[PDB]
């Protein structure tokens, strides 16, 4: 048995910053992987990352890479995304949630709506000027 929590979400103006995380309680994390999902309006929606609870092939957005820090912990089995000077194209929902696993090269095969445990809980970015 695990339990999920959401914390830090909330809308923040162009030039600002902006903290999100998701923790897990119980120590069977390893079989449990977390994605993350955004929600463009107008368009479809895509993948963000991709968490392994095994600390192993993981997968993350390059686009932003130095520009944002993102840490990760196997021993607590918490995730913490920092973002700063927010633009228009940030302007999403962006969603985590946590399906049982084994191993992936995609979240793909384990993004059933049966396999999630948890999901919803959305923060949306409300961007301006």
């Amino acid at each position: 048995q695990v339990q999920l929590q959401e914390s830090g979400g909330g809308l923040v103006q162009a030039g600002g910053s902006l903290r999100l995380s998701c923790a897990a309680s119980g120590r069977t994390f390893s079989s449990y992987a977390m994605a993350w999902f955004r929600q463009a309006p107008g368009k479809e929606r895509e993948f963000v990352a991709r968490i392994s609870g095994v600390g192993t092939n993981t997968y993350y957005t390059d686009s932003v890479k130095g520009r944002v820090t993102i840490s990760r912990d196997n021993a607590k089995n918490t995730v913490y995304l920092q973002m700063n000077s927010l633009k228009p194209e940030d302007t999403a929902v962006y969603y985590c949630a946590a399906s049982i696993y084994g191993y992936y090269s995609d979240t793909s095969y384990y993004t059933r709506l049966n396999n999630y445990l948890y999901w919803g809980q959305g923060t949306q970015v409300t961007v301006s000027s």
